[PDB]
């Protein structure tokens, strides 16, 4: 079939998305696994959408959708609230993310023999976190104000970072894919240390440039004074993708850049008392509307990601490695998190921290990166990265997300009473 | 790969923003600014690979159009249609087709091209979109009913302006797509077959259209979905469903989507059935949904215009503007009136001359500008030399530009000097 | 596989061609059906070459190969020898070709219900003749000098003409494919008469223009005086394809044009006694070499055509309609020819003509046009021309060529003694 | 579709003919005339769509090359090779590679491009083909052995000039094709891995080459085929077989074919086995076959050159000729000698300087000119920006032109002033 098949796919996607959201609206079950299972049914079960096409879309979505999503997530948070607990988090992401990634790598490595790189990329994928399916649930069981903040921040920050780790890990697996400066710093200064140097490098660059472009955007809106639709929205998207582009060109993760810009505009209010208020309020409201708009967009993107992930998976590989994946998953949930969150114990009680450690689930970003290695393997051949291992990784990640979301979402309340 | 895409989207959207700025503060209509800026971005700076832009255009040509026409379908009043339904119907069937033919004759006798090619050009330049005229309407206080009938004309010509292109296109491909139209053409000749095919198309499209609209509303009732993002996802879903099925039955999915848009945009009808209580809520929810979609459609519009700007090549358009302008003036001065003269029986002569004269060509042709060239270049069909493609496309560009601008300058003079 | 699969295909083609030619060199059996069967084996039997790829090549070959072949065939004959029997032949081709085409159309029509057009195109395909596999055989059994000439001429002339009929017939089946002037003359003056008017038209145009370009070529070689390789060869090809191009642009069969040019250069010797002989002999020999070269080329092309035809066929359709095809074939052989060659009886005896009528076989051109309708059906969809009918036509043609060549080649000698 | 193709072939071949004419009567070498005429035909007249020409080039790049290199393999003397085999081997391995590297350094420091891109450029401009020099050789009476070693250098550099390109190309594609070279690069680094890969390639290619050659001759004996067209079909068949299998085992099929060409061209060897009676006949049959194939190869050569002429775009080449010429002079004056200095140990200094200086770049680079651009444009690989492609290609054009012409003008002066 021709591009009308793509449209058909689109309709099926959105429709099923709506349906699933209805299920969640009508049943306390999180919408994520519903999305996934729905994708599975709509895909492999009924062969309505083929995996090849599914992936063909999935790359596009993997880019744009994630950009929008991350940007918006950038918009959502509040800098004061994060500054409140700033020292805690930076370590938390940096150490946790990497440590979780590394240890799970070791974890993955044992279950199926693989060069570390494979494991490390697995963890790098599972790196990110998404308690977006818990945030409502927290309010639903009188969860304290304080921790929700730091967790939210953790997710919003680690989402792009998991990618970086992933892109780093992948770059290690395939020579040409690695950017220039990484290659240089690697050959020159080893891979272990090179990873770190490039880490601090691209992080610093990305965040700084993100700030730059962000405030530049703010000033632009200031002078231009665009309070009316749709130019503000268009400008927003253009800005995000700009940050992403430039960021990626300079061998950095443009995702983090855009995200950062989102944080800026989302939490930047600098003005001279000489300035009128006729414009500040207009820009405020404008920003608000644009934000909500992109919230909708990001929602769409999210739905796409989960469902497509659903129709992406190969049942055979899954079932074949069903159990193993499970062990890996629960293992990750109950070992990777607590062990990588140990060095925060000096800030909260042996009981207190246990919650936030044991609670962290895995969602969007890893769901979107599950097919990436497979994508490459299909696109480019490499002995280090077999297609086989691609399918394996993807399957395991699927299981991981499922298990994580389900178990965490289910066992939240029990924790509360049993800890507070 | 995707990096270049990101760059492109960035500069396009940014471009659009800037263009809306300069249009805002200079008061000039935004469209020509769009086209010219796109011109800058593609060929002038050589920043954008024309062919990639062509790919993106291949993307937008269906989806952007679907969305745009859907939202257009929303912004409609069934009542105001009901008032002048015969005027409209006469204007969008007979008038449109006649316009196509006439334009065809023009193109033929100006380029020595085959009449089929000319007719293709006509079909492409059929649809109109005077969204830029509206502010001038409410500003110079043009009579309401006129504005209404013109608008309602556009909303209907946009999708009908598409099928006719697909017709001529299908006529160029020797196999005729092996579709219904092929058969009809074989059993009754191309003319008759074409007519019957048209009627089939429109009929089924509208029936299935209102069908899906109703099914949609009903679905909302049973499901009771009133919140973002569920409602929007639903809307898009329905749109593309309509389109997909539409084309699946060889009918203009665009027409279908538009019709569904009409349904939703004009559905306070089954309100007295259920308690109005929740119904008001769904009404306003639909309203905000519509607004959102309006924004989307605006975006897609920007895409289309700017991309059209970038895709053209100055060599051809220059070498052929000397004739091109003449073609444009030609259609503006001859095609519309001769096609709208049957409408003289209902309305006044002055009113007639006005509504005929004021006929700007907008988005839809721009979206179909590259289409013949694309099909020619891709399918490598013998009847469609690529040069012909460039010719048509350029001609379309000229036409659009000139039409939009002089129509935009017509009003103040055109009103007072006759009405 | 990538374009190396095409190369593989090439090797297989030529190799098997060589093999088959060895068989014919080592066994009196004509090389044509050997080629075909070889193609069948190498194709459908072993799936070494897929039908899709096979056809993809087959279009290319269908063009260029035929051009070269027809051109060379143009070169081969001698104008004096044809002028000897000129009145006989013109009628013979014109009437026979059309009549054979028409009657076989009726013949095809009865065996399987079809609109005439289908039958007419069948006959149009079977139109051409190729006794190239008999020409040696004639010498092998002391066949008289006279008839071989007229038959040779008949083939060389009817080969392009069968195409025209075919292209005409096809054009009738698919609207857009028909050229401009045919369309006009058809709508204006009916299809029956339109066919004739366009026939005389494009024939006259093609032959005239062919002469023009031909002598133009001769003069060019004269002034330029290119006696050395390879410029003469390149120029030859360029000329042929030129004639073909221009011919096709003016809604005429460029094949016939090129062929005609070939006839010209092959048999044109005009010079002033004032002119030296140092150049005439050089151009003579040059022409000779170029001719032989293109003979080789044409041979290659021929091999391609037959073998690819072999790997093109669908065994299922064949077997399904095996018998029917046979009846059609022998029917054609024993009815179409004699009945369409009746009006030459006023020139030769009731016995004499019977030979040349009953002997005409069908070869190259029809072998190359067997897949054309199918080609279109696959490329373009049309209710009048189903893919089904495409496969059918192709199969029937295959059977026809096989049967024709085999039976004629086998039963030649018996005729001689039993008639002379 | 095919109509345009026919037009193209017509004008190309005709063009070639004319070019050979003007080259014949003006005495000037035919190659630059080829390139310039192609220039006329493609961009100048806009007669030929550059991209279609690119397609055709994609066709010729394998087949034309296979034939050309095969026939080249024929025209060879095993004896004369045996004489200076070490000189040759040293010249085609170490010398060639060194030339590539040096050119790479140049390209890098002149365009700021990555060293890999430069090296790609080097690999492309590696191979040489001085077929235009031969007449000047026999005319100005250059020493025989020199001519021989240079020729035998070319015949071997042509295919080796290809693999190195495929190397750098493979290096650009991140997956490295997942081939042997990938593995070797992973286990031993790109340098070592590349070397070992090279040795593997050459070894297997030659072994299998002579294998197929022998198998070919033997086949002829058993089959006793001495006549057109059987013999020719056979030849081509064998060539493409060699190529196919060659590439199937990730080896340069070009190298294989060339080697088989060497085998056939130099096989009077097993004559004393069988009665020479029929053997003389097969010998001469092989001779005429070779001649035929020579004609073919000439044709393909014309194709390649003219097409190269048509494919380029004057904008880029102009905007970058200022540097381009410098790059060319650069390689001619620096790359060869520094790469041929190890050959100083065998031959005299004057002879060395001569054979080094006189190093024209011919067909093979021209065939690989568009290849990086093609792969970049098609695969859309991130490391290969299309602009880079245009740059490389143009640079190659400049290089070829200048090299050929100044080398062609070198000889008369270059001989007497030092030898
Ligand atoms: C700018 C002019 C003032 C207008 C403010 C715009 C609305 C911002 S307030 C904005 O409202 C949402 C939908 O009503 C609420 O979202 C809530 O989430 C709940 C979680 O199950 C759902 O029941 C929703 O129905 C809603 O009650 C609230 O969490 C959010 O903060
Ligand atoms: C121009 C200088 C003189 C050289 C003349 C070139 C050769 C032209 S003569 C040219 O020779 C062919 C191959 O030997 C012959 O072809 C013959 O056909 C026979 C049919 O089974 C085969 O046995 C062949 O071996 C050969 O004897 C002959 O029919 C043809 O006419």
């Amino acid at each position: 079939m021709i591009e009308l098949s793509l449209a058909e796919a689109l309709f099926l996607i959105l429709f099923t998305g709506v349906i699933s959201m209805l299920i969640s609206r009508r049943t306390g079950i999180s919408y994520v696994p519903i999305f996934i299972l729905t994708g599975l049914v709509i895909g492999p079960l009924l062969k309505l959408i083929p995996r090849d096409l599914a992936h063909e879309i999935f790359d596009f979505v993997r880019v744009f959708g994630l950009v929008i999503i991350l940007f918006t997530e950038g918009h959502n948070l509040s800098w004061r609230l994060l500054k409140k607990n700033m020292p805690t988090i930076v370590t938390l992401d940096t150490i946790g993310l990497i440590l979780t990634a590394l240890i799970a790598g070791f974890i993955f490595k044992v279950v199926f023999n693989s060069s570390f790189l494979l494991g490390f990329l697995f963890g790098a994928i599972i790196g990110a976190t998404d308690p977006a399916t818990l945030i409502p649930l927290f309010r639903q069981y009188r969860v304290k104000q304080d921790i929700e903040t730091v967790i939210v921040t953790e997710s919003i920050f680690n989402d792009p970072l998991g990618i970086v780790l992933t892109l780093i890990a992948i770059s290690m697996l395939v020579p040409g894919y690695g950017g220039g400066i990484f290659s240089t710093l690697s050959e020159k200064l080893g891979i272990y240390a090179g990873g770190v140097i490039y880490f601090l490098y691209n992080v610093s660059v990305s965040i700084s440039l993100g700030i730059f472009l962000g405030i530049l955007g703010y000033k632009f809106i200031k002078r231009t004074g665009i309070f009316d639709f749709p130019e503000i929205e268009a400008f927003s998207l253009s800005l995000a993708f700009l940050g992403f582009f430039i960021g990626e060109r300079l061998d950095a993760s443009g995702y983090l850049v855009a995200t950062v810009t989102g944080i800026v505009l989302g939490n930047y209010k600098l003005l001279k008392p000489r300035e009128n208020i006729r414009i500040l309020k207009r820009l405020q409201r404008a920003i608000e509307k644009e934000v909500h708009f992109n919230d909708t967009l990001a929602a769409l993107a999210t739905i796409f990601i989960f469902v497509l992930l659903g129709a992406e998976m190969n049942l055979e590989v899954i079932w074949s490695n069903l159990g193993k994946g499970l062990l890996v998953a629960l293992g990750v949930m109950i070992l990777a998190r607590p062990l990588a969150t140990l060095p925060l114990l000096k800030w909260w009680n042996f009981r207190e921290y246990l919650f936030i450690a044991l609670e962290g689930p895995r969602g969007v970003v890893p769901s979107a990166l599950a097919s990436l290695p497979l994508s490459l393997a299909l696109k480019y051949k490499s002995p280090l990265l077999t297609v086989h291992w691609g399918e394996i990784i993807m399957a395991t990640v699927v299981i991981t997300v499922l298990t994580s979301v389900i178990v965490e979402t289910l066992w939240i309340p029990i924790l509360k009473d049993k800890l507070d």
